[PDB]
């Protein structure tokens, strides 16, 4: 393997999407991966369908929470809307 990875712990920028009823982002320095808002997973009907309507085609900035190299997989964690948004 070989290629550049975020960090654990890590506050990055991308740009938020919806797909298989969750919430992942397109993360800008690491476009190749498959970036899962960990917290979207789970998150009950109603709170899930505002953080939806909150969130879609926002740039934003979350922190990594778990990242799978060989599978090309990144879970993170949402955390402040940018000045682009």
């Amino acid at each position: 393997f070989c290629y550049s990875l975020p960090n654990a712990g890590d506050v990055i920028k991308g740009r938020v999407y919806e797909k298989d009823y969750a919430l992942y982002i397109y993360l800008f320095d690491y476009p190749h991966f498959e970036a899962i808002l960990a917290e979207s997973v789970k998150m009950h009907m109603d709170r899930y369908v505002e953080y939806r309507d909150k969130l879609v085609g926002k740039t934003v900035k979350v922190k990594v929470i778990r990242v799978d190299y060989t599978k090309g997989y990144i879970d993170v964690n949402y955390k402040r809307m940018c000045r682009h948004q």
